[PDB]
């Protein structure tokens, strides 16, 4: 049901869902893998379902519509460990590319689709281990979607392959991001 910023377990799925305090996001955690969040003119805010700890060849899958009106990201999203990176595999997004500016490191086919791979490094921001300096390794999808199959292991290898290495993984979920903007989004992972 409606709940304020946290992380846990509901209905077999890990959670979790952060927002900067700004205000205008409703998230909502429903049966199953099902959640769904809806924001009007809101701050920066994420949340998703998934697991906890992720792994580096779960096929994840996810279905729903996804509607938002500025910039958000709808994405297979979490964190590694040791070394520290945060991941995006990016399957939709709004009116901005969140790999605009950064560098490409490669193309990789998976899914029905081809993913430009991008790194880009993030200087003493928030992390899951506290303020710190990381890299982030991201896969975009070309052709858009709301529902799918992503097999992780694709995106993994390719990254091994261009030598953006992965650690521990932490927690691994389908979420929605969001940042001053407005949408709605209701998503069922499995």
């Amino acid at each position: 049901q409606t709940i304020q910023p946290g992380t846990g377990y509901n209905n077999g799925y890990f959670y979790s869902y952060w927002n900067d305090g700004h205000g205008g996001v409703t998230y909502t955690n429903g049966p199953g893998g099902q959640f769904s969040v809806n924001w009007s003119n809101s701050g920066n805010f994420v949340g998703g379902k998934g697991w906890q700890p992720g792994t580096k060849n779960k096929v994840i899958n996810f279905s729903g519509s996804y509607n938002p009106n500025g910039n958000s990201y709808l994405s297979v999203y979490g964190w590694s460990r040791n070394p520290l990176i945060e991941y995006y595999i990016v399957e939709n997004f709004g009116t901005y590319n969140p790999s605009t500016g950064a560098t490409k490191l490669g193309e990789v086919t998976s899914d029905g689709s081809v993913y430009d791979i991008y790194r880009t490094q993030r200087v003493n921001q928030p992390s899951i281990i506290g303020t710190a300096t990381f890299y982030q390794y991201w896969s975009v999808r070309r052709n858009h979607r709301s529902s799918g199959s992503v097999n992780t292991a694709n995106h993994f290898n390719a990254w091994a392959q261009q030598g953006l290495t992965l650690g521990t993984m932490d927690y691994q979920i389908v979420a929605v991001e969001g940042y001053f903007s407005s949408g709605s989004a209701s998503i069922t992972v499995s």
